[PDB]
């Protein structure tokens, strides 16, 4: 699932007959632009620093929805540039990323609703390194999410919930193929009181990883699971903006099979995750919505057994993300 979009799906629901022809011209929504800067330092098992910098230019993001139809959609176009530096290596990656999302809802009455989300992200990119010049990578990520919601007006509480089937298939030409397949479940109880909103996201995911070289040699065959809990608090100022924060605490595990490629056969990876986001959103006059967001992320990984080459059983990622967004409503 696309994280930024998923929060739109959640909170648009909270925003809550003519003939087809008139209805066809009754979509509202927005058109907008964003920029995201991501500063990544990973101190891996080699005890050295892998530094990564990514700028994402969203030239167009399109939200459209039709209340009578109980139907929303989303399209996105992004240009992506990544530079990676580490001792004795570098890697530059340029890409175009498209996102398609469809949401069909259904009102079940008395607070209940249900629906289907289908979401598609295609990414194509070229990589430049000392060893490679213009290696093509094609990523297709499919996300199908049936959901179920409830809201109660007397108590101004409810929840969001969904399952997800997730499929990602990346082709990296000379570097082989990687397919990830899996399921997840999300439960998100939520409550509003005065200018406050509060919720907690509960999440679980189980996934399968398969990565082969072109000649069919197995790089990785592994099982993965993740869980996290993420409280969210939010406060709207009477005049007028909205400040919000998310804190995530999570764990995941990657357990390699006997068949896993050099040299991870039967090796387990354990990762502790901690994330913090602060954001502020404000409408400007009647049409424009502006948004800025900062996220800190820290992830620490250890493996079940050292193979022999590692300088330390510890791999730590520190990540800063900055995001700005301007949206024009219609």
């Amino acid at each position: 699932a696309n994280v930024r979009l998923q929060h739109h799906h959640h909170h648009h629901h909270l925003e809550a007959d003519v003939a087809f022809d008139e209805s066809f011209f009754s979509f509202g929504g927005h058109v907008g632009t964003s920029v995201e800067y991501e500063d990544k330092v990973t101190r891996g098992f080699n005890n050295t620093d892998k530094k990564e910098k990514t700028i994402t230019n969203e030239v167009f993001n399109f939200f459209y929805n039709n209340p009578q139809w109980n139907f929303m959609g989303f399209y996105s176009f992004k240009i992506e540039n990544r530079e990676q530096k580490e001792p004795g290596y570098y890697e530059n990656e340029d890409g175009i990323k498209q996102l398609f999302s469809l949401n069909k809802g259904h009102d079940l009455g008395n607070g209940w609703a249900t629906g289907l989300i289908y979401e598609l992200e295609y990414t194509r990119s070229k990589v430049y390194s000392p060893d490679v010049s213009g290696l093509r990578k094609n990523l297709a990520e499919h996300s199908i999410r049936p959901y179920l919601t409830y809201w109660n007006n007397d108590y101004n509480m409810g929840f969001y919930s969904n399952l997800e089937y997730l499929l990602s298939k990346e082709d990296r030409n000379a570097w082989g193929k990687r397919q990830e397949q899996g399921y997840s479940a999300l439960f998100k109880p939520y409550k509003r009181f005065g200018n406050w909103e509060v919720g907690v996201e509960f999440y679980y995911q189980i996934k399968t990883n398969d990565e082969k070289q072109p000649d069919g040699t197995i790089n990785e065959k592994s099982d993965f699971n993740e869980r996290y809990i993420e409280p969210i608090v939010q406060y709207s100022f009477d005049d007028a903006g909205t400040l919000y924060t998310r804190v995530r605490v999570g764990k995941n595990e990657t357990k390699n099979t006997d068949r896993s490629g050099g040299g991870n056969a039967g090796i387990n990876y354990f990762k502790d995750i901690r994330k913090a986001t602060v954001g502020y959103e404000q409408s400007i006059g009647e049409s424009w919505v502006a948004k800025a967001e900062y996220e800190y992320a820290n992830e620490v990984e250890k493996k079940s057994r050292l193979s022999g080459w590692e300088a330390r059983n510890k791999s730590e990622l520190t990540q800063h993300t900055f995001y700005a967004q301007a949206l024009y409503r219609f």
